[PDB]
């Protein structure tokens, strides 16, 4: 499950643009 990781960290990004509208 190293993807899990990479998925994670990378919805981060969504989850900050979400947050930032």
């Amino acid at each position: 499950e190293p993807y899990n990781e990479w998925t994670l960290e990378l919805l981060e990004e969504l989850k900050s643009e979400a947050v930032r509208h």
